[PDB]
């Protein structure tokens, strides 16, 4: 069926060939974990994440090299091909079908594309992943619905939908009463010179008129108060799921790449609320409409469904380029964007070699891409607006024309054909919203699934399946005994470490120009697990002890130091809850902060927020945690491992 | 009256503040050219910075009382007072009169608000400016109206808006002409039972709403290219202009701080397109249907003129309160924003801590802000469409009734109303888009005075001297006289320096300065001029030699290196992209950059998304240097 799965996000791109492979041979497993388990860094995956996510699926996976030549020989017929773009990022392809002429690639960023052999050769590199199911591959369903999952929330807010729906149902039932005010007009009042029953009608049909004003009020206010909630919920539920990741997750991905989400919250929000409301109520109302229009005459009835039958033919056919032509004016808007903001940050580079006129060479062209996709759009826009304008316009006129041809020959009136005017709103405009709600519900779904993949990953605490045993001190003597550690599939950073610490005697590791003493650090601190080995306080095990407590007497002061947006008071005192004034000054005092304090503004500091009185109060917050064990980036402090 | 000038962007508090002021005694002045008086920079200006403009200006100002609560005493009428509210980065507010335990103040930020004398005393750090006009104060309007100036794009093209006039003064017509299709239908085909007049009269009818799809057809298209090509043009010219300015703009602005001057060059284009084009066919088209309308019957086009004005004063209304709402949810979400990226950055700390609950509540909190803020805003909407809603239904339902009378008393037909019921939207909707400017005008106003500060500004070369074509060899002595310095209305940086770098020597400056020797590379690129002293290289100064020869003969090693996209045959190639590739590779291998190269694709991939230092010297050698500044005369930082 040739299979394509979307990439998420702008890295998970191998990891989406990986699935759409899978998916071909009916193992369908959720985005996230493969992310997780092709080890997809910041930078990318490669063909040895992909290789070994493959081994772990039952797969037998290979990494060869390969040419022209090698392609017009047979092999595995859906691979994975290295294939580069833009000259540089980890894009990956999938190729289904030789087809010795044309190669049929699935790209997870643009779907099922058609490549030129000579051209396909010319932009992929030879990297070429066999991928095979093995004697261990297992079919299976192993992803959950999302959407019914967020439809859940609609279950305390029942209420309120019903409340709605019986508003849209009196505003629906009052719209199509009032729309006979033109045939009783034309029908009884005007031709027979009735003065006070045209006083009197005229005036009955406007207070119908200002309770469906009231009605759609109230609706709207309660609509709004829906999704407002929905949105509230949604976004609560995604933030707090991931403050409890673990590290992994978020050394993995980038901020905009866990923020995009909270937006994303909007759409399926969008989904969930307003899809349902509009499929519920213009399904009864378009039903409605159309039996009173064809009470009032079939031929035109059946002109009117001729007319929205067109309309839906031609919003189907042009919704998908649309899309495309979106996505891709969303991808020349950031490129344009970055390289204005890279310009802009070397400004001074470009001044001292006199780089200006080659860079705003540079801009003029990517902003005239940007120009020539939006113009793209823009005709695919007009186009449709044209095509649908037509249909309307001319079935109106269609209308007219057999309603005057109905009335001459007796089979309508004067009225009726008005009132039929009339009633076409109540029966067009709900097929029209059923028909253009493809676009929401395809969107909503995705940014549903990109929130629910995440919401499927398992927190810290649920990944220490071992629970906290006896141990509540934690001071003792360290041990690492054979730790070897790995930052997801890369090359080894600690390798086969046999480290002592005592009680106390303060010890200070030296490096070689490396980093990776720093995450020595990290491995006291349960943000990873070592790949082989031991971790040990004392004699009990790092994985024995409870978390909370690891994390509650291990104070780390790391050189990035994080300062938020509060106060001094609220930036020392993070995760305590217990604490007195004389305790804050004697740590400030300790860690030569209290003396900094009555130099400044002097609201006790507690306004908001050199590197040298960020680092001080991160210092002095480890010394108002009274760690048992510190490490730096009472002889009973179980030493200070200092990252020297 | 109180001027009360808005605030542009988040650190020109001070420079708004003191640009209201100005206004207030007549003196308008750019927003931008006041910004640079005041010492503005990333973190906002001063009192100080104020103090010193004013000076400048023409006042005889005295600030920093660092007074209390003295609001009693009789001071001067308009002052500017620190405000510490809502945190920022900085803030200041005009204070107009203080009047029985109420404070008038203007707030850039907000506008002109009024809270209370004890609500702003909670607020005044009691940081008064006492400001007062001088003998020396003279009256003007030295800015200039920048609409008038992104109106002449249009110039160029005048082919395609003349083109657009016709095709829409076409489609009018056309559209007014198939107006009465259903006065011909009702009064004369179906009355009549004229079976084979009907065909004919709704076949010409057909052909004449095709003619109209195809005439707007064509219009779209034409505006669409139109309004690209401003939108371009505006773009252009203000990148162009941007590239060209001194790094004085550049230390005191941010880096989001000109892309949206890229979407206010969008907003400007916007303006000079639509509401050119809308003024000048909507104009037409409403007398049109006007006209019409009276003569199809005087008292139902009374009623609609009714309607009209009565649409028209519930939106200008409601106008202002939106963009209020729409602030306050902006800058709710900015906040959101920063709090959602501040706990994700540092979200090792906050698991060491064990803070997560804490982030949650916070978070929620923020949350909640923003969806009462979003519900604020909504409620306003709901209110100007239902306001808007009844007018318009209950006139169609009493054009209706007053057509049924008249049509009963014979003073019209039902034909005659049902045209009339068509010709009313000829008639309302080009009204509807005309009142409905405003908002558009107003942000595109805002925007194209925002753009245009800038684009006042002066370039580098502009701030120069004649330059001596003569001295093409900057190899002499470089001998610094009395060089003083500061970083824009702040401490000096450096004061009396008097050295002098021999000849042809590797020389080494170490001051314990983290700013010192990096400001001396600067001072000596010509990146900024010393204030009180003098750069000399073989007996010429530093501002009589050309500032392309000045840039083109020092090369530069920063601590950052400018790697952006291209490869790294086009990357070492920034500055000129001539010469072969043996110069090349030659000076590859000279400093360090030969042997982590050739295990890439032929040094290419144009994305680029210790090697970073390697090839800035090497791009600084391929400059064929004569002074060479490490952080032939070499000065190692």
């Amino acid at each position: 069926k040739y299979v394509c799965v979307r990439q998420y996000d702008l890295t998970d791109c191998g990891a989406a060939c990986l699935s759409s492979i899978a998916q071909y041979y009916g193992l369908k497993m959720s985005l996230a974990k493969i992310r997780e388990m092709t080890g997809t860094d910041t930078q990318g995956t490669n063909a040895y994440g992909l290789i070994h996510a493959a081994k772990q699926l039952g797969f037998s996976a290979k990494g060869v090299k390969a040419s022209k030549e090698d392609l017009l020989k047979d092999f595995r017929l859906p691979a994975i091909a290295n294939v580069i773009v833009d000259n540089r990022l980890a894009h990956f392809v999938v190729i289904y079908s030789i087809k010795n002429r044309i190669i049929t690639v699935a790209d997870p960023g643009k779907g099922i594309v058609r490549y030129s052999m000579d051209d396909f050769c010319s932009i992929w590199t030879g990297g070429l992943v066999l991928l095979e199911p093995g004697e261990a591959f297992q079919k299976g369903d192993y992803t959950q619905n999302m959407m019914v999952k967020f439809a859940g929330f609609l279950k305390p807010l029942k209420k309120t939908v019903l409340c709605i729906f019986l508003a849209s149902l009196l505003y629906t039932a009052l719209g199509i009463a009032g729309s006979f005010y033109i045939k009783f007009l034309f029908d009884d009042l005007i031709k027979f010179e009735k003065l006070n029953d045209l006083h009197i009608i005229s005036a009955g049909f406007a207070v119908i008129f200002l309770l469906q004003i009231f009605l759609n009020y109230y609706r709207s206010i309660l609509v709004t108060k829906l999704g407002m909630s929905i949105d509230k919920s949604i976004m609560m539920e995604y933030y707090s799921h991931v403050l409890k990741l673990p590290m992994n997750f978020f050394n993995s991905r980038k901020v905009g790449e866990i923020i995009s989400r909270f937006m994303d919250a909007s759409k399926i929000r969008q989904a969930i609320s307003g899809a349902t409301l509009t499929i519920m109520i213009d399904t009864i109302m378009a039903v409605i409409g159309g039996i009173l229009l064809y009470i009032q005459n079939s031929s035109l009835f059946f002109i009117s469904f001729i007319i929205i039958l067109l309309y839906g033919i031609i919003v189907t056919v042009f919704n998908k380029p649309i899309q495309n032509a979106n996505r891709q004016i969303m991808e020349d808007n950031a490129k344009l964007t970055s390289a204005l903001v890279e310009s802009v940050k070397g400004i001074e580079t470009i001044k001292s070699f006199g780089a200006e006129e080659q860079t705003e060479k540079s801009t003029r062209d990517k902003i005239e891409t940007v120009m020539k996709s939006s113009f793209k759009e823009g005709m695919l826009y007009i186009n449709l607006s044209s095509l649908t304008g037509i249909v309307a316009g001319l079935g109106g006129i269609v209308i007219l024309w057999a309603g005057a041809y109905n009335v001459i020959k007796g089979n309508m009136s004067g009225g009726q054909l008005l009132a039929f005017n009339a009633l076409l709103a109540y029966f067009l405009t709900p097929v029209k919203n059923l028909i253009d709600l493809q676009p929401l519900i395809q969107t909503a779904v995705v940014a549903s699934n990109r929130l629910g993949e995440i919401l499927e990953l398992a927190t810290e605490k649920e990944l220490r399946e071992d629970s906290d045993d006896f141990v509540i001190s934690l001071k003792g003597d360290i041990e690492f005994r054979n730790v070897d550690f790995r930052y997801g599939l890369r090359k080894p950073v600690l390798k086969n470490i046999n480290l002592t610490i005592p009680k106390g005697k303060t010890v200070a590791i030296v490096g070689e120009s490396g980093s990776g003493k720093t995450t020595l650090a990290k491995l006291l601190m349960n943000f990873y697990s070592p790949e082989k080995g031991d971790i040990l306080i004392n004699g009990h095990s790092i994985k024995n002890i409870s978390l909370e407590l690891i994390r509650k007497k291990i104070a780390f002061v790391s050189q990035d130091v994080f300062i938020f947006s509060g106060t001094v008071k609220e930036n020392l005192c993070l995760g305590n809850e217990n604490v007195d004034m004389d305790e804050i000054i004697k740590a400030a005092k300790m860690a030569n902060a209290h003396d900094f304090i009555e130099k400044l503004p002097l609201k006790y500091d507690t306004f908001l927020n050199s590197e040298g009185q960020k680092q001080r109060l991160a210092i002095a917050r480890a010394l108002l945690k009274k760690p048992d064990i510190l490490i730096l980036d009472l002889e009973d402090d179980v030493t200070v491992i200092i990252i020297a």
